[PDB]
């Protein structure tokens, strides 16, 4: 073999499904064999989100425990995804502007969840997606010096919930590496600047943040690798020890937002065997992994994770009504040129 994970001294991860469909890691022996062969860390794609930690008002860890156990038995550490996150679909019922005891319930959440997984999960996305993004502002709340005005922001009156989540997480499990995770922060534009402002504030307040996660939900040709590199550079520069992790890497062939509709693959058959996009995708995975290695010093590399095993498993398999092929394995679960691109980056 080898396997990708053997080619690095930092985690090489994959997000796994566990909600009973085709991609479900518990049922798919073919996927389990790929995870065991290739990776040495997993992230729960979905079942470690906030509400999955509850059955009513009480905590329920049955299904997440099952997954964390599976990891330990199959050569995988766990990156735990995620303690605090804003989407309505995964908020526990306590996380409401109508709860007078929000701050108490927030504490109980972080204290209970972090303690529960101590020794079983290497790292956490402690806070996910705290930065404003116009692409993800469905209620039209608008920005607040670059913060998303989520229920956590609204209840706290400010970004202090971020500070508290990291402190509580540190105290409940001192062994975990604690990450702040977000997307579009690799573009090197406004959200990158907002990230700088966020992280610097945490460092100023003495908050126990151990690293920054870049989701890296990228296109083949957007953003430029120069901008990806400079964004990571900007964050590396903020501290002598802050770790950088690539948390959710996937790479689209179709760019809706590029101004060119005639360079869109509109048919599933287009890239089922070969097309120019799969070959660029090899190069794109390679150039990203290379950027990460070059700019993140040895000893501050929190890991590289790809957001799923095989293409039909991807959240972007079909997106905005267009097909895509974002991952390292195809539908038949064969390695793609993308896989080789990761091989060549890691190996040198
Ligand atoms: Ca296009």
């Amino acid at each position: 073999s080898p396997g990708l994970a053997s080619l690095a001294d930092f985690p090489i991860g994959v997000a796994v499904a566990a909600s009973g469909g085709n991609a479900d890691i518990f049922t798919s022996s073919a996927r389990q064999n790929i995870v065991r062969a290739e990776f040495n860390q997993i992230t729960a794609e979905n079942i470690m989100k906030m509400s999955y930690m509850y059955s009513g008002s009480n905590f329920s860890f049955t299904n997440s425990d099952r997954l964390v156990s599976w990891a330990a038995q199959n050569g995988q550490t766990v990156h735990g995804h995620t303690l605090v996150w804003h989407p309505s679909y995964q908020l526990p019922n306590w996380a409401s502007d109508s709860n007078a005891n929000f701050r108490q319930d927030f504490a109980r959440h972080i204290d209970t969840v972090a303690a529960h997984f101590a020794g079983q999960v290497k790292s956490w996305d402690v806070v996910n997606e705290a930065l404003f993004d116009s692409a993800d502002d469905p209620d039209g709340r608008g920005s607040a010096n670059g913060y998303r005005q989520s229920v956590f922001y609204r209840q706290f009156g400010g970004p202090e919930y971020i500070d508290e989540a990291f402190r509580r997480a540190r105290a409940a499990d001192p062994t975990a590496e604690l990450y702040y995770n977000d997307f579009n922060t690799e573009e090197n534009g406004a959200k990158t600047t907002a990230l700088v402002n966020l992280v610097q504030r945490l460092l100023n307040n003495g908050v126990p943040i151990d690293g920054v996660g870049f989701q890296m939900h990228v296109m083949n040709d957007y953003p430029s690798i120069a901008n990806i590199r400079q964004a990571m550079q900007k964050i590396v520069a903020l501290s002598p020890t802050l770790k950088i992790k690539i948390t959710e890497l996937d790479v689209r062939l179709n760019n809706p937002y590029d101004g060119n509709s005639s360079n869109n693959y509109t048919n599933r058959n287009d890239c089922a065997v070969s097309c120019a996009g799969l070959d660029r995708q090899k190069a794109r995975y390679k150039e990203i992994v290379q950027a990460y290695l070059e700019v993140v010093p040895p000893g501050r590399r929190g890991g590289i994770t790809v957001w799923g095993i095989a293409d039909p498993d991807s959240w972007l398999y079909t997106h905005q009504n267009l097909p895509d092929w974002p991952l390292l394995f195809n539908d038949n679960l064969q390695p793609k040129p993308a896989y080789q691109g990761v091989v060549e980056a890691l190996s040198g």
